[PDB]
């Protein structure tokens, strides 16, 4: 016994066997069904109006399988016709793309509990993954195809796939030191290139590594990227500051997006923090998203690092004029 679903640019099924499988506490493959019909009915209107359930009995779910194979062959019919089929080389939105990523872990992460000792994956966020606040830093930040996109400390690689799905930066990185993640990230990236091209969707180029990303080789990476993401609320001191020297090599306009600063908000330059980072980047407070909930009980917030030069300039142009150099030794 089992239940199919076509795809609707008509990739192979998806098969599942009956009885369904169940994935953790909140996810199984019967929801699963029943959110990708869902989702794909948001990418085809006239599905949505082809279509109108007891998710334990085989009956109940094969009916609801056969009405939407049976609307998806009629769609099929129907862009034989003169009516234009779906675009094949759109992005998701972001709500399909959340789907399609919980679908890929679903199938990708066999065992979550040898996840656990590699934890925390999200520690900025209280009961949620970065997933919702990814999704904003990414219509806050434009990226083009200029830029090259890192994430590190990557994971599963739940995060460059994301912003790989969303953006049009030339290349995404992730790389991840731990045997286990990196071994799941392999899987997360077969499986999400099968289900994109499952939904007919396209996604920028990436690419998943394993690495230790204070390694040597990152250094000279690190000072070619101009988009860096990296979680670092719950990093201690060292691992903060060896960070603070990579980002000192990057290039101007070079962004850098965090769980936690790596500068005061407002650093001012004297002749004692001179050689702090502080002195080469503005570093903004990004608004927070309504609904998501912090350690302090508030909406979370990032932080945007940009590489501003100009900053150390002003400086050294006002110890040559005499008048702002004693204004500046005043308040010092
Ligand atoms: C704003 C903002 C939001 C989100 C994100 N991105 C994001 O959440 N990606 C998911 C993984 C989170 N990673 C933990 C992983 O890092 C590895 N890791 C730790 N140190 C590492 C290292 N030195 N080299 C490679 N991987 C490392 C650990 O092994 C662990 O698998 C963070 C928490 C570090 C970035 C920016």
């Amino acid at each position: 016994l089992e239940l199919r679903l076509k795809s609707p640019v008509g990739a192979e099924p998806a098969v599942y066997p009956w009885p369904l499988p169940v994935y953790d506490k909140h996810h199984d493959a019967a929801h699963e069904i029943i959110e990708t019909i869902r989702w794909v009915c948001e990418e085809i209107p006239d599905l949505k109006l082809a279509m109108e359930y007891d998710t334990k009995s085989f009956e109940s779910m094969q009916r609801l399988c056969d009405k939407y194979n049976r609307a998806i062959d009629s769609i099929h019919q129907l862009w034989k016709g003169t009516t234009q089929p779906m675009k094949l080389n759109t992005r998701p939105s972001t709500g399909l793309l959340r789907h399609i990523l919980q679908q890929v872990y679903n199938h990708s992460v066999t065992d979550p509990e040898k996840l656990n000792n590699y934890e925390p994956f999200s520690p900025e966020v209280y009961g949620e993954t970065s997933f919702d606040l990814v999704a904003q830093m990414i219509d806050e930040i434009k990226m083009t195809d200029d830029d090259l996109f890192v994430d590190l400390g990557s994971g599963v690689g739940q995060v460059v796939l994301q912003v790989a799905a969303a953006t049009n930066c030339k290349h995404h990185y992730g790389v991840e030191k731990a045997d286990i993640p990196a071994k799941y990230a392999e899987t997360m990236d077969r499986e999400f290139r099968k289900w994109m091209k499952w939904y007919g969707k396209k996604h920028a180029e990436y690419t998943l590594e394993r690495g230790d990303f204070l390694s040597e080789e990152w250094r000279e990476r690190i000072a070619n990227t101009s988009v860096i993401f990296v979680n670092n609320f719950a990093f201690g001191p060292e691992v903060d500051h060896q960070l603070k020297e990579r980002f000192a090599n990057m290039k101007e306009g070079g962004r850098i997006v965090s769980s936690k600063p790596f500068a005061p908000l407002n650093f001012r330059i004297n002749s004692r923090n001179l050689s702090d980072i502080g002195t080469i980047m503005r570093v903004v407070e990004l608004s927070p998203l309504k609904g998501s909930v912090s350690w302090t009980g508030k909406p979370v917030s990032y932080y945007l690092h940009t590489i501003d030069r100009t900053i150390l300039e002003n400086y050294f142009s006002s110890l040559k004029n005499p008048k702002l150099r004693e204004e500046q030794e005043a308040a010092r």
